[PDB]
């Protein structure tokens, strides 16, 4: 049977080729992707797809991203030097860097291989695509399958092959219920039930029907969410607040910030947060702790991709865990998203990745 492959390709800002001391993360990835494409099609019944994503899918849409920390009310500010405080979202149209129609005709494979970025943003260069910059792994996963779904069918082989630094910064909530009194626990074990294998959750139970602005988890700043949700003075024990200017005193007040004689004390924004906690009194969850951006997409991709029986191949690109990971969890990661443990290689790793494309070849 021909084969359909859908590439993942991860243009975060952790890609960019200047981070972990040069290591050249998207230029690498996209190598990788040309050679990739350029093998499965040298079988003219082969088809291929694109899907490059940070914050969200790359694909000349206009898309929105929530920025920024909060008051101890969750009021909502920009604290940074380039942007008015006002700024807590940004709206922008990405690049068009994919392909999302599964393809053999050759003049179109050449229109993806054009797409294919060898860089990522900078936060000194286009400082409103940096805000897209996350590393939403979940929701390229989502598209993939939705490509594969939609697109191919039983009959043919699948396989997405997947190209990132291995740390999600982005996903989307499990949808846990605050209002009843079934522990968290309880609550997450009933969505692994609905799995024969008890090791994800359907989409159903995750929050996925609105703007991802308004309701995803995480903003590029972490691989982990926070247990502290004060905002530290960097390198620091003490909490940073926000001094407010005298011209500006009175119009802050009017808003309705936190204003303590005269500085507003500053939190991550609760999508940011450990969670669960209780929407009105912000009581953590005192049984289950959803606490990196890991698991959320380890357990959606168990869920809902790990069972339509196709492959996934992961490939590692200058892995060390930027931002807020380690190395191991980094390759842990990957390979949990991954068909099996063999099918995560490092890109230096050639022979790994050799040996697992050789069946199709
Ligand atoms: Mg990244």
């Amino acid at each position: 049977q021909p084969l359909d492959v859908v590439v993942l390709l991860d243009n975060s800002n952790s890609m960019n080729n200047e981070r972990a001391n040069n290591s050249q993360r998207a230029l690498k990835a996209g190598e990788a992707v040309e050679k990739l494409i350029d093998k499965i099609t040298s079988n003219k019944d082969n088809r291929v797809a694109l899907v490059t994503y940070a914050s969200t899918i790359f694909d000349g849409t206009e898309a929105t991203v929530s920025k920024g920390v909060a008051d101890q009310n969750g009021k909502a500010l920009n604290d940074s030097v380039s942007w008015d405080y006002h700024k807590t979202t940004f709206t922008a149209t990405t690049h068009n860097y994919s392909y999302l129609n599964l393809t053999n005709d050759a003049n179109e494979v050449n229109i993806l291989k054009s797409r294919i970025p060898k860089e990522a943003e900078h936060i000194n260069g286009d400082r409103t695509l940096y805000q897209f910059g996350a590393t939403f792994t979940q929701k390229a996963l989502m598209k993939a399958n939705e490509i594969l779904e939609t697109q191919s069918s039983n009959a043919r082989k699948k396989l997405i092959f997947h190209v990132t630094d291995g740390v999600p910064t982005m996903s989307y909530a499990i949808n846990f219920n605050p209002y009843i009194s079934t522990s968290y626990q309880n609550q997450f074990n009933s969505f692994l039930n609905k799995i024969p294998d008890r090791s994800g959750i359907l989409q159903e139970d995750f929050i996925i029907n609105g703007d991802d602005y308004q309701i995803v988890k995480g903003d590029g700043e972490s691989f982990k969410l926070f247990s502290d949700r004060k905002v530290p003075v960097t390198g620091g024990t003490t909490q940073a607040a926000y001094r407010v200017p005298q011209n500006q005193l009175s119009v802050m007040s009017n808003e309705g910030y936190a204003i303590n004689s005269g500085y507003i004390y500053l939190y991550w924004r609760d999508y940011n947060w450990v969670y669960p906690f209780d929407p009105k009194t912000k009581k953590v969850s005192a049984t289950k702790q959803i606490k990196t951006h890991g698991e959320p997409t380890t357990l959606y991709f168990n869920g809902n991709i790990r069972p339509k029986g196709y492959d996934i191949f992961t490939v590692g690109i200058g892995v060390n865990g930027d931002p807020g990971a380690t190395p191991l969890e980094a390759e842990k990661f990957m390979q949990s998203i991954s068909s099996k443990t063999e099918n995560y290689c490092n890109v230096d790793d050639t022979n790994c990745i050799y040996d697992e494309l050789n069946k199709y070849f």
